[PDB]
């Protein structure tokens, strides 16, 4: 492939004809254009056939020369012309600072995103269903799980797996069990892997990938394989999907209820996974509720936790950023839902409050959704349709979200517990979910680590309801006071008739 | 002094004569009993007298040589006796396991501290003041800075300095202001600290002694010392402080309000501290408002921070002991006081309230008050008298939190937000502060890591008004159903009336 985006990948193939096992066969390259160089493992794709795939990061002419233990591929060159990105490629999500996110391209990302673990391993019509809710929907991220998942109300047969079967036997209950071959993958599992990955990223989509989990135990095995094996595993889906821009590294989903490995194998697992990275994507690891990792190691990029209680308000939200300067993701928060499980019953409003306490207090917060009806996939699991009322809500925040200048944090941390900021003069008030027909004008002077606020200034308020998804400008425009005792009001003690409804944050920005 | 308590000092001390800078002269001591063995640092006291100060923390027959540059001082032997620990003597305080405090003898230790930062540097009449203060509140712990506080509120001149003056000169605006010597201490600047830190060990209190603030902006310049002076310091009042078993190492009050200092100081400030501790006390530092500083590094035994967000409720308290596996303690949220400042303005109730957040939470929280009176002394900075009524109230939480037989936690953390757990089968259930008559008997089927509820259980509810310092044994014993939806009910749907109050907790336990 001769010319190729920035961010965008190119891809080296070789047929070869193998002795001995082809997933031991060594490969590798060095791609360089002017100063930057990078060299990448390749991989064994069935069918006698060998790829290296490289993520190019600058425009420019550039070549390669490979590496192998079969002289055939071994000190093969070649070149080819690098473009710029084109105006919807934006690279991977990196880090921005202490708190927030950045595309590659210095685009603001804000993850808004959602579960659907097992998608990738069900049946393909329900497959095409999940596809078409995400285009609906508007989720930027979703949590998937590589390996397939065993659990309460997901039983369903996966028609790929990772490996191939040694053999099939009758087990002590009498029934049919699968030996796997772990020294043999199967290419088809993860070339399905990659289809819906480049889906994502097409709908702008962030695939954050859960390498290892729990729903398992012992019906395939793979969650308590050796770490031989699971190095070997590291290895072969990084040397693959690395260069595919839009994945993030999620090292586990409920870490600590897999038996099997301790801490210090999580360590190693992390490890292998960032030295196989060349690109350095996005990379943390999920517990069971208030379970809290080593999330200050430098192998990772950000906190992703199971846990209501930071976003029980946006001040404990707040805490959380200041404890670890990484940016804070409440990966699950508890989903909307039906199900008996405490975790799988929220009502859509407690769903769109708890993302909207998160997003104010300066963190991210993702969404589940979990009706049961018949034998109807269910979407956290399974994908399929969404039946919710929340994602609608979430789509509607994003407009607000990125509609600021900048990313939002509360304007006088653990002192006024409604106020935040996006900006200097830009605040969003949340009003709470005690009923109420009229607010005072009241803001603190404190503007984080803006300006004070400052005396004579007009501002205009836009009631924003979050669950009926509008937004209303309100007549009457807001006079600043001198600051006393720490806030600052309107001149003439006004305020905002609002209505009686939770779920009420204003807009408060100064008069163009 | 030839026979000790485990726990206590011996003494070494010197008379020598010396031609240079005695603060120069190295000295030192190993000790060894048996398979027990430490070396440790002394120091110049003044008036050709130099000390080796040694904790011992094992009972037995003792000797020690010396090590000096000093000749005289050099390879000198003896022997001393080591006794057990009498019956009040516990030893320092250590971390247990990931969140809670015990004493060296295996006693529980719960810090329901106070805070009298400059109280040491205050006139005589005062200093007994806060004594006699002390003695009569509950608190067992008090933070408290070795240098002195230049503050709004706070103007007194010391009477001493930790360091001799080199000359006093007229300033840019006229007046008198002193350079220091930074080369030589005044030992009694240091002698004067010991005799308070003593007393607090005889009432039974922690020392949280903060070695660095930025309560002086050029005042003194105590703020703004060099490395090499911040340095020296610390080795001294190592040296001096380390057998005190009372002490606990505060690297700083407000951290980052410290301009002349980066992180990097920091860091190297605290290695200092630690390297200069052969017993390992405590150690923490202390920030601005909602400023958490890197307390995972494995100097910091502890959390000690200033932010009110985590005792807005127990919950929040809860996901900070998770967080860091280490005991955490708000030392700071707001003090009881009428100050026009947003640090020094709650009520006696809100005070007692973020106090009791924080420890049905699982962590614990340090007390102030500065109640403004003419030019009376303000307790937060100047000690003196307490004249609030929240120091009343914690006294009697320790009695609370005492009387339980393990420390407590969530017992179904961010799930269930009022139930505590001190063992199977003990509850404290906080009614919170929506006033009402009446609470249905309920409870989380789990119980932290203890096993889970059962049923045909039969408990007894004291009522604890808190506020009132009260207990109330009710007369209905509660028996529980069978796990339904995650709780456990009473099997006639009972509950418990309760006063229309606030800070209302019941103790729930098994008959
Ligand atoms: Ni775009
Ligand atoms: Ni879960
Ligand atoms: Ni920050
Ligand atoms: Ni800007
Ligand atoms: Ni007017
Ligand atoms: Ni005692
Ligand atoms: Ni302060
Ligand atoms: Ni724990
Ligand atoms: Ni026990
Ligand atoms: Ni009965």
């Amino acid at each position: 492939q001769d010319k190729v985006e920035c961010w965008d990948r190119f891809e080296l193939s070789f047929k070869q004809v193998t002795k001995g096992n082809p997933f031991d066969i060594r490969l590798s390259a060095t791609f360089v254009c002017g100063k930057e160089k990078k060299t990448v493992e390749g991989f064994y794709d069935g069918e006698n056939t060998y790829r290296i795939r490289f993520m190019p990061a600058v425009a420019g002419e550039w070549r390669y020369v490979t590496s192998s233990s079969i002289g055939a591929m071994n000190g093969r060159k070649g070149t080819f012309t690098v473009i710029p990105a084109g105006k919807d490629n934006h690279g991977m999500v990196l880090v921005d600072g202490e708190h927030n996110f950045k595309y590659a391209d210095g685009t603001r990302y804000y993850p808004m995103g959602t579960t659907a673990y097992a998608w990738t391993h069900m049946k393909e019509t329900t497959q095409e269903a999940t596809l078409k809710s995400f285009g609906e929907a508007g989720f930027n991220k979703v949590r998937m799980c590589v390996f397939p998942k065993n659990y309460s109300l997901v039983k369903d047969e996966p028609a790929l797996y990772p490996f191939e079967i040694e053999k099939t036997i009758k087990d002590k209950e009498g029934n049919e069990r699968k030996e796997w071959d772990f020294d043999r993958f199967d290419p088809a599992f993860f070339q399905h892997l990659e289809k819906r990955i480049d889906q994502l990223n097409r709908l702008g989509i962030e695939a954050d990938l859960i390498l290892f989990h729990p729903y398992d135990k012992g019906r395939w095995g793979f969650d308590a394989m050796s770490n031989e094996v699971n190095v070997r595993y590291i290895k072969y889906i990084t040397a693959r999907l690395a260069s595919f821009r839009n994945v993030w590294w999620s090292m586990a989903n409920e870490w600590d209820y897999v038996k099997a490995k301790t801490v210090d194998d999580w360590k190693l697992l992390t490890k292998t996974v960032v030295e196989n990275d060349p690109y350095r994507h996005l990379c943390s690891i999920h517990g069971a509720t208030a379970t809290y990792f080593d999330y200050w190691m430098p192998e990772f990029t950000h906190v992703s936790i199971q846990d209501e209680a930071p976003v029980l308000s946006s001040t404990a939200s707040a805490t959380l950023r200041k404890i670890y300067r990484k940016p804070v993701i409440c990966d699950e928060v508890g989903y909307e839902g039906n199900l008996p499980y405490r975790w799988g019953r929220l009502s859509p409003q407690q769903m769109t409050c708890f993302i909207l306490n998160g997003l104010l207090g300066g963190i991210y917060v993702t969404h589940g959704e979990c009706y049961q009806q018949g034998n109807e996939p269910i979407f956290w699991a399974q994908g399929g349709s969404l039946k919710g009322e929340s994602w609608k809500r979430v789509k509607f925040l994003r407009t607000i979200i990125e509609a600021a200048p900048h990313p939002l944090e509360m304007a006088d941390i653990s002192r006024d517990l409604v106020t935040s900021t996006a900006g200097p003069d830009y605040y969003l008030v949340n009003m709470g979910k005690d009923v109420k027909g009229f607010w005072t004008f009241n803001l603190p002077v404190k503007n984080a680590d803006y300006n004070k606020l400052q005396k004579n200034k007009r501002f205009k308020v836009e009631i924003i309801d979050v669950w009926a998804m509008t937004v209303t400008e309100y007549p009457v425009i807001f006079e600043t006071t001198e600051e006393l005792d720490y806030r600052v009001f309107d001149i003439h003690h006004r305020g905002v008739r609002i209505p009686d409804a939770p779920y009420i944050v204003l807009r408060i920005t100064e008069v163009k």
